[PDB]
C-alpha cells in the first residue's frame, strides 16, 4: 500500500543529512516525516556491520567480546558490540572481521552474516549487518591481543561470560555513568529468556 | 577523560535536530561529530520497545512483533511494539499502552531495562526495553483490539520464540521486509544460548 512520494533535502552535513519525507499512507491521504539519512552509503547493503564476538577457550566459559567507548552524541561513555562503518567495495564479512580486529587485537572466523537491519526506523535509514564471529582464544594470534585503532578512535575492550551477560552489564551500569546498547541489551536479555 | 565542550545548532525541525559537537579527545586534541537529537525528549528515554512473550498453553510461546511502513527506511519493517513516551508516563506504562495500542494485548511487565542507546555513534536516542508476558488465555487477549492512533498503520505478527531467527530470515527473503536490529539481536541469542 505505502510508499514514498518525495524526499527533500532540509540540511546536510560532512556525515549526516535531514531530510522532509514524503509518503502515501495507506488510506490514499499524502504524509510527511523528517527521515535522517547517512552521506556515506555508496553501493553498500549497509551503512555498517556490528560484529557479534564468541571469544572460546579451552575450560572457559565463552565470553561476549564488548567495547566501551565515548560517543560524542550520546555526551558520554557506551558498552557496544564491536562495529563501524563498510568501506566502499569492502564485503559485510570484511569490514566486520577488520573492525573486530581494529577495536579488539582478536582475528576472529566468520560464523553466519545477517540480511540488513534497521537501526532506528523510526529516524533513520541507517542499516547494518549483525556478523556472528567465533574467536578461537587458544590460537596464538589471539594471545596478548592488542587493539589497532584508527585515528581519533579510542577503545576499551570488556570481555563479558555468555552465560551471565545480563547480570555483567546491570553491574557495570551500576557502578558508572555509562550506557548500554539496545542491541547488546537485546541480546543479553534473550540468553536469559532462552 | 573524555566529554562535551559545546554543541552548536545545525538545523531543528519540528520532529529531529542536527547539532555539530564539539569535544575533547582523550590526547587533549579537540575534536568534532555530527549528532542527532529528538526535540521530544525531556524522561528516562525518548521512547520504550516491548518483548511481547505470548504464552498460551498447549502452544509454542511466540514473541509479538509489529510491522509497519517506515518513511525513513522508505520500506516495510518488522519490529519490536514501540513508541515515545508521553510527558509523565512511566516506561512499564508506556509499555503497557504502546502494546495494546499496537497489538490489542494486554500483558504484565515482567522486567524493565535501564535506558539504552539506539545508534550511538549518530544521535543521542534512547529507549526502555520492556519484557511484558501476555496471557494469551485471558478473555482479553481472546480478539485483541488494536487501538493505534491517528496515522499509525501496524499489522501484527506473532512468531515462534524457539525459532525465531528462522522465522525471520524467511520473512525477509520472501516479503523485501527489514527486520529491526534489535529484534534481530534477540533472536541470535536465542540460537546462541547455551
Ligand atoms: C503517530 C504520529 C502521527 C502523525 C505524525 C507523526 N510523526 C512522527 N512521529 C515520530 N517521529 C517522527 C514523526 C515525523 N518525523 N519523525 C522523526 C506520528
Ligand atoms: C574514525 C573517525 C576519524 C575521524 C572522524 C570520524 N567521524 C565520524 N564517524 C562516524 N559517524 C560520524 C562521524 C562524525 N559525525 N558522525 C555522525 C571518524
Ligand atoms: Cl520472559
Ligand atoms: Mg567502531
Ligand atoms: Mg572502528
Ligand atoms: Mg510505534
Ligand atoms: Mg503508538
Amino acid at each position: 500500500k505505502q510508499y514514498i512520494i518525495s524526499e527533500e533535502l532540509i540540511s546536510e552535513g560532512k556525515w549526516v543529512k535531514l531530510e522532509k519525507t514524503t509518503y502515501m499512507d495507506p488510506t490514499g491521504k499524502t504524509r510527511t516525516w523528517e527521515s535522517v539519512k547517512r552521506t556515506t552509503r555508496k553501493e553498500q547493503t549497509a551503512d555498517g556491520v556490528a560484529v557479534i564476538p564468541v571469544l572460546q577457550r579451552t575450560l572457559h566459559y565463552e565470553c561476549i567480546v564488548l567495547v566501551k567507548q565515548f560517543r560524542p552524541p550520546m555526551g558520554g561513555y557506551c558498552i557496544e558490540f564491536p562495529a563501524g562503518l563498510i568501506d566502499d567495495g569492502e564485503t559485510p564479512e570484511a569490514a566486520a572481521l577488520r573492525e573486530l580486529e581494529e577495536e579488539t587485537g582478536y582475528k576472529g572466523d566468520i560464523a553466519e552474516c545477517s540480511p540488513a537491519v534497521c537501526m532506528d526506523p523510526g529516524l533513520s535509514n541507517c542499516t547494518i549487518h549483525i556478523v556472528t564471529v567465533t574467536i578461537n582464544g587458544d590460537d596464538a594470534e589471539n594471545a596478548r591481543p592488542k587493539p589497532k585503532p584508527g585515528d581519533g578512535e579510542f577503545v576499551e575492550v570488556i570481555s563479558l561470560p555468555k552465560n551471565d551477560l545480563l547480570q555483567r552489564l546491570d553491574a557495570l551500569v551500576a557502578e558508572e555513568h555509562l550506557t548500554v546498547d539496545a542491541r547488546v541489551y537485546s541480546y543479553a536479555l534473550a540468553l536469559k529468556h532462552a
